[PDB]
């Protein structure tokens, strides 16, 4: 219905505002934009579904998120493939692994913090209407 519509797009303008602040913030940077094969060449070979804020941005404007949980699966996919590409003590896989956990802890604490519980069951029983 025109109502439901007007639901998910409430929806798409909160995970842009969360997006964006994740996107902005100096220690998600890493995160913002796809891997360069330039840069690192043999990220493929391990990461088999990248996922990052742009993407996720672009996702939010193809209306492929109906629910916080739908979000936060790509935002835990971000976390997992960063700690997937840098399991050594090495001290420049530590610091990825410490940023991917900070931004998977971020947004749960924002959509916590901010997203009415209410609101979220809404969206989840439109979807499981479909």
């Amino acid at each position: 219905s025109m109502q439901e519509e007007d639901t998910f797009r409430e929806l798409r303008i909160f995970l842009r505002n969360v997006t964006h602040r994740l996107a902005i913030d100096k220690r998600f940077r890493v995160f913002t934009k796809p891997v360069d094969p330039d840069e690192v060449p043999d990220y493929v070979t391990v990461i088999k579904q990248p996922m990052d804020l742009s993407s996720v941005i672009s996702k939010i404007d193809l209306h492929k998120y109906l629910t916080v949980k739908d979000y936060l699966r790509d935002i835990d996919l971000i976390c997992s493939n960063a700690l997937e590409y840098n399991p050594d003590r090495d001290p420049g896989d530590r610091l990825i692994r410490h940023r991917a956990c900070a931004l998977r802890d971020t947004a749960y604490a924002i959509i916590k913090e901010e997203l009415d519980e209410d609101f979220e069951q809404l969206c989840e029983e439109i979807q499981e209407s479909r």
